[PDB]
Parts: C-alpha cells; sequence; structure tokens
C-alpha cells in the first residue's frame, strides 16, 4: 500500500474502486484498487507486465500511471487525480456543450488517442466516464490499455462490427466511440443509448441505415450478422445533430462510417478543416 493516507472513495470505476489519497509527502493521487472476480486465482506475471508497460504512456491527454502496487491477492494502480469526468459535466449542461468547448475536448481526445494508436495501444471502452477533466479545461483519458490486461454493461459506445462479434485487434473501434461522444457533447443526450446488444444495433441502424453488402462489403462475414435485420434508410445528419456547422457534421460522418475500413483515423481526424476553424 506504498504509504498513502486519507483514502477517500471517489466511486466505483470500470475495473475497481477509485480513491483520492495523499502520499506521505502530501501530494494528491488517484488509487484504483482492482476488483478481482476470483480472489483466489491470483494475478499472473504476464498481466502485471502488460499493465506496467503503460507507465511508458506519457502524453498530456493520457492519465499518467505512476505505480503498480501488487501485494497478496491485492492490486492497486496509482494515477494522477483529476477533479471531474465529462459525464458529470454533461449532466449539468442542458442541451450539451458550447461549440468551442466540444471542439476543444474532441481535439484533446483525438490527440491522446493518436498517441496510443501510434504505439499499438487500444482502449476499446471509451465513454464520458473515462474522459477526465481538470479545472483548466484539460481533458485526459483513463484506462487506455487496460482492456488488453483485463478484457450493467454500457454498450452505447460500441461499434456495430464489435456488437456483431468481431474480435480482431483494431484501432477503428475507438474512433466509433469518439464519433458517439462527439454527438453526445453537441446534443446533450447520448446518440445510441441501447438496452441490449440487439437494441443497440437497432438504434444505430435506425439513424445510419441498415448495412448491406453494397455499403459495407463483407458485413455478411461477421458471426452475429443477421440477414433478417429490419431495413432502415439513413437519416440526413442535420436532422439528429444540432449546433454543428458543416465541417463538424462532415468530420462526424467520417467517424460514424459503419464499415471500419472506411472509418477516419485519429490522425486523419486531427487534419480535418473542423479544427482549422
Ligand atoms: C466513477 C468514478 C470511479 C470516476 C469517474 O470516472 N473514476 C475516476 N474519477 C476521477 N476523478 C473524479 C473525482 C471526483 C468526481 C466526482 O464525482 O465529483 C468524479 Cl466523477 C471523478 C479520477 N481521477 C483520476 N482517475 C484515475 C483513477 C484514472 C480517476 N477515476
Amino acid at each position: 500500500m506504498e504509504k498513502y493516507h486519507g483514502l477517500e472513495k471517489i466511486g466505483e470505476g470500470t475495473y475497481g474502486v477509485v480513491y483520492k489519497a495523499q502520499n506521505n509527502y502530501g501530494e494528491t493521487f488517484a488509487l484504483k484498487k482492482i476488483r478481482l472476480e476470483k480472489e483466489d486465482e491470483g494475478i499472473p506475471s504476464t498481466t502485471i507486465r502488460e499493465i506496467s508497460i503503460l507507465k511508458e504512456l506519457k502524453h498530456s491527454n493520457i492519465v499518467k500511471l505512476y505505480d503498480v502496487i501488487h501485494t497478496k491477492k491485492r492490486l492497486v494502480l496509482v494515477f494522477e487525480h483529476l477533479d471531474q469526468d465529462l459525464k458529470k459535466l454533461l449532466d449539468v449542461c442542458e442541451g450539451g456543450l458550447e461549440s468551442v468547448t466540444a471542439k476543444s475536448f474532441l481535439l484533446q481526445l483525438l490527440n491522446g488517442i493518436a498517441y496510443c494508436h501510434d504505439r499499438r495501444v487500444l482502449h476499446r471502452d471509451l465513454k464520458p466516464q473515462n474522459l477526465l477533466i481538470n479545472r483548466e479545461g484539460e481533458l485526459k483519458i483513463a484506462d487506455f490499455g487496460l482492456a488488453r490486461a483485463f478484457g450493467i454493461v454500457t454498450l452505447w459506445y460500441r461499434a456495430p462490427d464489435v456488437l456483431m462479434g468481431s474480435k480482431k485487434y483494431s484501432t477503428t473501434i475507438d474512433i466509433w466511440s469518439v464519433g458517439c461522444i462527439f454527438a453526445e457533447m453537441v446534443n446533450g443526450t447520448p446518440l445510441f443509448p441501447g438496452v441490449s446488444e440487439a437494441d443497440q444495433l437497432m438504434r444505430i441502424f435506425r439513424i445510419l441505415g441498415t448495412p448491406n453488402s453494397k455499403n459495407w462489403p463483407n458485413v455478411t462475414e461477421l458471426p452475429k450478422y443477421d440477414p433478417n435485420f429490419t431495413v432502415y434508410e439513413p437519416l440526413p445528419w442535420e436532422s439528429f445533430l444540432k449546433g454543428l456547422d458543416e465541417s463538424g457534421i462532415d468530420l462526424l460522418s467520417k467517424m460514424l462510417k459503419l464499415d471500419p475500413n472506411q472509418r477516419i483515423t485519429a490522425k486523419q481526424a486531427l487534419e480535418h478543416a473542423y479544427f482549422k476553424e
């Protein structure tokens, strides 16, 4: 427990409970105590190695990992502390964020993602709960790389190929989640708040169109593709987006391509005219 005190529970995060604490030097940290489904199983050395490599992620928009504390069927990660998450901010912003704010958060999110992607680190569970925000307006991403170590459930940010059973390593999956978060920041409200896997696909297809072999070649190869999906035409973007100019809609349309091979990358998104304005 590397001598920390004043453990204050922030709440229950994705892989465990998070506490604000101070060290014996009086500096502030966030401690994540990893929840172990099978207490007896123990954490293998390969897992400890996969988490510790994440200390090498040093970027102004990635939450810094300082330490990995492993003692006796107990696993604690020491991170920098941030004061809020984007979910808690969006909860008190009626209608969503001002255009200048959403653009500033999207830029920072894509920068942090570009950095990890260049190192072949995936997130795969991006959501407003893991986009942390300080009082200076700086956005930093939490939990990048942890899905590789660790694998009720929010489906709202999951790409349709993942929902249909794709399992391949791919950077495209995080870009879908960014597009869903972008729309949430401008609309106020989540874009595809599904209640199950089947309903999550339906919410997506109702807005963006049911996929087929012509608009997504090779879609029929996904394990849970269903040749009976209801057929929905795509809606015009202007009709379910608000407070976004032409460039913003354009950028958003590129992140929400159903076919992952046509989806914009993080670095491509950072070059888009939306950010020159
Ligand atoms: C749900 C919890 C566990 C949380 C939000 O994602 N995780 C969570 N919240 C943090 N900060 C706060 C502090 C206070 C509040 C508040 O409620 O006022 C919130 Cl939401 C976040 C935080 N800082 C570093 N980390 C690392 C551990 C990465 C954090 N993880």
